[PDB]
RNA sequence: AAUUUCUACUAAGUGUAGAUCGCAUCCAGUAAAG
DNA sequence: TTACTGGATGCGTAAAGGACG
DNA sequence: CGTCCTTTATT
């Protein structure tokens, strides 16, 4: 009974293995003498050029069919689409009409005589040349005759456009699912807003845009949809909505622009038309230090247009007082937070001063309709913001001094960068080497980017009642120029952040358009590539064009050494292959098929469906079985042992066997002298298939991909991992020069980088070079493999995980959380919430033999964050931080694999689609999304390298506990052994009671503080404990619906940390506050005494002391020792939870700190989800809803503790 | 600081630990408030 | 002020079939 | 003829 070992052999997946290809003997000389690498480097450049020409005809062909087309269901479909109350029967009716519309478009493409020609040999040889009218381009298309097969990959990408399926690539999908849906949405908007378009206004658009051929009204009729399937038609429909610029250039207004003015001027909010997506085929980075520089000097020198727009905006905002503050607006969003801080010094006083009108009891249903109407507002005027400004304070004037300050900072940074704009300037060193120059460019780009992004706020996205067009004329003219710095900034950074070496490479064909397409022995002559073995080494052997049969004549040599030549036989896609070989002209004449058989096949009765007859399909199987016996190329290759015909449920049952049996890989001997003579003579080219695990010097654990490769040829592998066709071979030219490589010379000691490593220094007898693999031309071989090609353990993975989890008695859950003090933190938990393991993943411990050496990835990030600070915040140090985290999670992935294998344990992760990231965490959402992907990817085939391959868990019996990755958005609910969870109330929660602070202790008023004190049931001093006790029922406070116990007694127990920072003893601080105001706190219930006090400084110290008491999480930034969690509430045995009581222990039953609490509590929400499983029936486990609500969580956290 | 490739390395000396789905094609613009 | 690649397509083929000398 | 390039068949 192990939940893990029930998830093997579940579904197939493809993977690619990569290797260096090292030429052997005279291979590279003979490749050089034949100029093969030059031919292929040119062919790659021509190949990319031909595809763009091929696109042109494909584009032109699409318009021919799209213009002719007329959709049949159009009116009926649109009405059914519009009904908002459709029976489920009518929803399936709509799907049928939607499918038929896509089929009308696709069948219009595929019904042509011409369609079949586009993806055949003919297009390059004949159809394209006649189409083109340029002599040069026709010559390029002519370069690829006899090379048509190599275009197959490109053809398929285009076949996707003409599919009828609802897929992103399809034309019919763009037309029907996307454009037609938008068209219908625009008809709805049109009828509401039809009248406001002026009679003159429409007659304009008909002559200016339409050219008088159609009326603007036609474009919002359903039957007129056919016009807009073409890109030409889309351009016209979008032009009505957006507006047009004629050949004369006169600006023509658009319908959506009219709507803007109306809703603006009348302070209304009518809807606006969606433009139509482009058709599917209608219409790069800087490459050198000289180009990167040339753009910086051209776009940002002191007489560039961007610098001209800065001088105009300086003159515009210098006259800020001259304009109407009622017609100047600031877009609502983050810019409201910033500008609020800029002038008052406070983020949320602008928040308050419109809360001032809007602001007293708070049901969250009212608090959302509060908080929401809030977000609805689009912008604020300078007058509205001045209405918020206290008297004697001018909002416009101190905005002027802030904007003007930002332009003066640009001009100062220009003077520090002035020599970078001399026509005389030349570059001494490369930019990445030249930290000084890159820092100068960055400083200037930043000062202009920040000025741009800050000024962008003065829009109001209007859509805005009467705007100061005198201000927004000069402002829009200058800003559209200034906006160009965004593209410039991103391009220059992306260049500096790049690596020094280049991964650029090109494909090698060896003059075969289907080169190395497959490995089948019979096709070895046609493909001219095969695999050899000599001891531990493996080789790719390529037969030269003039000697395709040279390897076939070789025989085994009894006396001398022998290569092992691969014997690879595959029967691919038997459902696809079996008919073509048996219904081919060549075989159909040989073997008389009874009319029943060709009927059944032409009728489709063997295929499952309403046309399906078991006996008919059975008859087809026996026909195939007999023909396979008569077909000896197949019968002799594979030892076929078919199940008896009568057993088969469908035709796929017979195919499934043929597919599994249709695979064989063995090796044949071949004379090493004869083969090596072929290589010497130039008849054969030989590369060693190589990574560093094949080196003589290599020792210790190999790469997981090295194991996959060797297992392809291991006789203990029985179709678990098949060697797939479609391998490719590339040349990646050297990107670095050897003389320019960083060297650590031999016999001189090199300092080690790891602080934890005891050995501080290493000395070798040989030289070592940084990035040596890019200082030389390198072949690389890509090999596709097929894992679990015939899966036998067919079940829905989530349903099985739910069945096992329910009936599993002691479910183990692995919780993972992101901490502020800890990159990641792990808590493993048994089926009842007890903590089994808890530790930080700040240090990755690497094992080699019995030795252990750890790496503190938290200290690595700390040193690189300090390196970021030094040298401002350099473009590279951010990349170095981004890559180091990416390599960190690849270490953690294996640490979770062990824990899943060790505890047979389910994983608990944060749902990043719902939760909100505090940004105190070191691992930002983006790096964590990447992690949760890698976790998914590894769990499709989870393998422990150090396990014996035949074992379950080993490289031949990998675990499949996770479905294939789909999207970041699909990382919700559950993916097999992984459950995604909201992070709400996982850290700031007492693990020993489930208690949470639901109180709002922010001070607003004396009157608001009095109702707060009165809402408690009792506040008294407890002499026998020297504590203050605050009894409360959460029902007497607002926004407290989620709590389940309701009644709690708080205590001023222990210390807190106020935030610089100070330590506050709660009990004595309350006594200090009460003594300052003459309150007698020993006199039983004190509640009347506090409310009697009339001083506001009392209630502010009182609310602040309540804030500290309910602040269960206490930290000092920069003090990793202080992250303690303390509860103001007692448990069952009258103990207060204090996380420092458990951080001391080696094995603690409760979390050791705030970061462990989250990982502890993320795992407990899975336990709740397992609890819901144990409530349902085996058949309805699919129906059980996993997502936990805050009210279900607080009920579980407060009852499960006991 | 060597790598099929990536990160961390130097890991006891031409390398260590973990990870690693390639190749082509198309369409995109969202986000985001204790 | 944000950092946007993120989504989905499709192949991972041997043997029929034909063109060209 | 052979040889090389093409085209094909799809639960
Ligand atoms: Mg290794």
């Amino acid at each position: 009974m192990s939940k893990l070992e029930k998830f093997t052999n579940c579904y197939s997946l493809s993977k690619t293995l990569r290797f260096k290809a090292i030429p052997v003997g005279k291979t590279q000389e003979n490749i050089d003498n034949k100029r093969l690498l030059v031919e292929d480097e040119k062919r790659a450049e021509d190949y990319k050029g031909v595809k763009k020409l091929l696109d042109r005809y494909y584009l032109s062909f699409i318009n021919d069919v799209l213009h002719s087309i007329k959709l049949k269901n159009l009116n009926n479909y649109i009405s059914l689409f519009r009904k908002k109350t459709r029976t489920e029967k009518e929803n399936k009716e709509l799907e049928n009409l939607e499918i038929n519309l896509r089929k009308e478009i696709a069948k219009a493409f595929k019904g042509n005589e011409g369609y079949k020609s586009l993806f055949k040999k003919d297009i390059i040889e004949t159809i394209l040349p006649e189409f083109l009218d340029d002599k040069d381009e026709i010559a390029l298309v002519n370069s690829f005759n006899g090379f048509t097969t190599a275009f197959t990959g490109f053809f398929d990408n285009r076949e996707n456009m003409f599919s009828e399926e609802a897929k992103s690539t399809s034309i019919a999908f763009r037309c029907i699912n996307e454009n037609l849906t938008r068209y219908i949405s625009n008809m709805d908007i049109f009828e509401k807003v039809d009248a406001i378009f002026d009679k003159h206004e429409v007659q304009e658009i008909k002559e200016k845009i339409l050219n008088s051929d159609y009326d603007v009204e036609d474009f919002f009729e359903g039957e007129f949809f056919n016009f807009v399937l073409t890109q030409e038609g889309i351009d016209v429909y979008n032009a009505i909505i957006g507006g047009f610029v004629t050949e004369s250039g006169e600006k023509i207004k658009g319908l959506n622009e009219y709507i803007n003015l109306y809703n603006q001027k009348t302070k209304q909010k009518l809807p606006k038309f969606k433009p139509l997506y482009k058709q599917v085929l209608s219409d790069e980075g800087y490459t050198s230090d000289e180009e990167v520089l040339e753009v910086f000097r051209n776009t940002l020198n002191k007489n560039s247009e961007i610098f001209s727009s800065i001088k105009k905006l300086e003159k515009l905002f210098k006259n800020f007082d001259e304009y109407s503050s009622a017609g100047i607006f600031v877009k609502n969003g983050p810019a409201i937070s910033t500008i609020s801080k800029d002038i008052f010094g406070e983020w949320n006083v602008i928040r308050d001063k419109w809360n001032a009108e809007y602001d007293a009891v708070v049901t969250e249903k009212y608090e959302d309709d509060r908080r929401k109407s809030f977000k609805k507002i689009g912008s604020f005027s300078l007058e509205q913001l001045q209405e918020y400004a206290d008297a004697d304070l001018s909002v416009v004037e101190k905005l002027k001094e802030i904007i003007i300050q930002k332009v003066d900072e640009i001009y100062k940074v220009y003077g520090s960068s002035e020599k970078l704009f001399d026509a005389d300037f030349v570059l001494e060193k490369s930019l990445k080497k030249n930290d000084a120059v890159v820092a100068i460019m960055k400083d200037l780009l930043d000062s202009v980017k920040s000025f741009e992004n800050y000024i962008k706020a003065f829009f109001g996205e209007g859509k805005e009642t009467n705007r100061d067009e005198s201000f927004y004329g000069d402002f829009v003219l200058a800003y559209d120029i200034l906006l160009k710095v965004d593209h410039i900034y991103d391009a220059i950074r992306n260049y500096v952040t790049q690596k020094p070496y280049s991964k650029d490479k090109f494909k090698l064909y060896f003059q075969n358009p289907q080169f190395m397409g497959g490995w089948d022995k019979d096709k070895e002559t046609d493909y001219r590539a095969t695999i050899l073995r000599y001891g531990s080494k493996y080789y790719l052997a390529i037969m030269d064009k003039k000697y395709a049969k040279c390897l076939q004549k070789i025989d085994k040599d009894d006396v001398n050494g022998n290569y092992e030549k691969i014997n690879y036989k595959l029967l691919p896609g038997p459902n696809k292959m079996l008919p073509k070989v048996f219904f081919s002209k060549k075989w159909m004449a040989y073997y008389n098929p009874s009319e029943d058989i060709q009927k059944i096949y032409k009728n489709g009765t063997f295929k499952k469906g309403d046309m399906f007859n078991l006996n008919d399909c059975h008859k087809l199987i026996d026909f195939f079985k007999d023909s396979i016996s008569r077909y000896p190329k197949w019968s002799n290759a594979y030892d076929f042992n078919f199940s008896e015909t009568e057993k088969y449920k469908d035709i796929a049952g017979f195919y499934r066997e043929v597919e599994e049996q249709g695979y064989k890989v063995s090796f044949e001997s071949a004379s090493k002298k004869e083969v090596d003579k072929l290589v010497e003579e130039g008849k054969l080219y030989m590369f060693q298939i190589y990574n560093k695990d094949f080196s003589d010097k290599s020792h210790g654990t190999p790469n997981l991909h090295t194991m996959y490769f060797k297992l392809l040829f291991d006789e203990n592998n029985h179709g678990q991992i098949r060697l797939s066709g479609g391998a490719e071979l590339f040349m990646r030219r050297a990107s670095l020069k050897k003389e320019e490589l960083v060297v650590h010379p031999a016999n001189s000691p090199i300092a080690n980088k790891n602080p934890d490593n005891p050995k501080k220094t290493t000395t070798l007898s040989y030289d070592v070079y940084k990035d040596k693999r890019f200082s030389e031309d390198q072949y690389e071989l890509h090999i596709p493999i097929a894992i679990n090609k015939c899966p036998k353990n067919i079940f829905k993975i989530n349903t099985e995980v739910r069945v096992l989890l329910k009936h599993d008695d002691n479910p183990y859950v692995i919780g993972i959380d992101r901490g502020e003090r800890n990159l990641l933190y792990i808590v493993v938990v048994d089926g009842k919430g007890n903590i089994v393991e808890q530790y930080s993943l700040n240090e990755i411990i690497n094992n080699f033999n019995g030795i252990r050496i750890k790496t503190d990835y938290h200290s690595l990030l700390d040193k690189k964050e300090k390196e970021r600070f030094e040298a401002r915040q350099n473009w590279t140090s951010i990349e170095n931080i981004k890559e180091l985290k990416a390599g960190y999670i690849s270490q953690v992935v294996h640490k979770i694999c062990e824990l899943v294998e060790k505890y047979d344990a389910v994983i608990a992760l944060e749902d990043l689609n719902s939760g909100f990231k505090n940004s105190r965490v070191k691992v930002e959402k983006q790096v964590y999304q990447k992690f949760e992907k890698m976790l998914i990817d590894k769990l499709n085939y989870m393998v422990d390298k150090k396990s014996n391959p035949c074992a379950t868990g080993g490289a031949l019996k990998g675990y499949q506990i996770t479905n294939k990755f789909e999207s970041f958005k699909s990382m919700s609910t559950q993916n097999g052994f992984i459950f995604y969870i909201p992070a709400w109330l996982t850290s700031k929660i007492d693990p020993s009671t489930g208690f949470v602070n639901l109180l709002k202790t922010k001070y607003t008023s004396i009157a608001d503080s009095k109702k707060f004190i009165s809402s408690f049931d009792r506040i008294m001093y407890v002499p026998e404990e020297d504590l203050f006790e605050f009894a409360l029922d959460y029902k007497n406070f607002s926004r407290t619906d989620a709590d389940y116990i309701k009644k709690w007694k708080l205590y001023s127990y222990g210390n807190r940390i106020r935030i610089d920072w100070e330590e506050v003893c709660l009990t004595s601080a309350y006594k200090e506050l009460f003594n300052k105001y003459g309150i007698n706190y020993q006199q039983g219930d004190i509640r009347a005494l506090l409310c009697e006090q009339s001083d506001k400084a009392f209630y502010s110290s009182f609310m602040a002391l309540m804030s500290l008491m309910l602040q269960m999480r206490n930290s000092i930034t920069g003090r990793t020792d202080v992250d303690f969690l303390i509860s103001p509430v007692k448990n069952s045995d009258g103990i207060f939870y204090d996380s420092r009581n458990y951080e001391a222990q080696e094995n603690a039953i409760l979390p050791k700190n705030a970061d462990a609490n989250g990982a502890y509590n993320i795992a407990r929400k899975v336990l709740w989800a397992i609890g819901q499983f144990k409530k349902a029936e085996d058949e309805k486990l699919d129906k059980v809803k996993i997502a936990i609500s805050n009210k279900e969580w607080l009920e579980y956290a407060q009852t499960s503790v006991k």
